[PDB]
């Protein structure tokens, strides 16, 4: 099924490089500048959001006015929120690097993060665009074989589990 994956604005974690998962940060003046930037550049489907600030702002600037549904929120990063990725322990470096084995301290696991998405994506009945977040689209990506890792503003379609479609990337 075709699914349009969205990942939110930037933020000032973006730039500052720190883990930013349920702590609930508004986009920059560039965030939103992205965000409409994708107005007019996205299908006119049926939209869901993650309920986080930055995600339903990059949905409303873009045209669309979603519906909430926090199992699109970023993986929550426990006590990691806010972390320098820079100054992250090995342990934890890898298994992000590697997308594998990461159980954060007060915070979900990657295993619990991809059941929370993939159920939520099983569920969906007809095609949509999804606003949501980096972890969410590289999960996806990742599934289907390729490097996750897009722009912030920027989005993907997919033909939901078999293949990705398009990727799509503004300036």
């Amino acid at each position: 099924m075709e699914l349009w994956l969205v990942r939110h604005g930037e933020t000032m974690w973006n730039r500052e490089g720190r883990l930013l998962g349920w702590t609930d940060l508004p986009l920059t003046a560039e965030g939103e500048a992205q965000a409409r930037r994708l107005k007019g550049a996205l299908p006119s489907l049926p939209a869901f959001s993650s309920d986080l600030l930055r995600a339903r702002r990059t949905a409303e600037l873009a045209g669309f006015s979603p519906r909430l549904y926090p199992e699109l929120r970023e993986i929550h990063f426990g006590a990691l929120e806010g972390a320098l990725w820079e100054t992250l322990d090995p342990r934890y470096k890898e298994a992000l690097l590697r997308f594998q084995g990461f159980h954060p301290p007060g915070g979900e696991s990657l295993s619990a993060f991809q059941e929370r998405v993939f159920r939520f994506l099983e569920g969906l009945k007809a095609p949509a665009v999804l606003f949501t977040h980096g972890g969410v689209v590289r999960a996806v990506l990742r599934a289907l074989g390729e490097d996750g890792l897009v722009p912030p503003g920027s989005a993907v379609a997919v033909d939901w589990p078999r293949r990705v479609l398009v990727r799509l990337a503004l300036d």
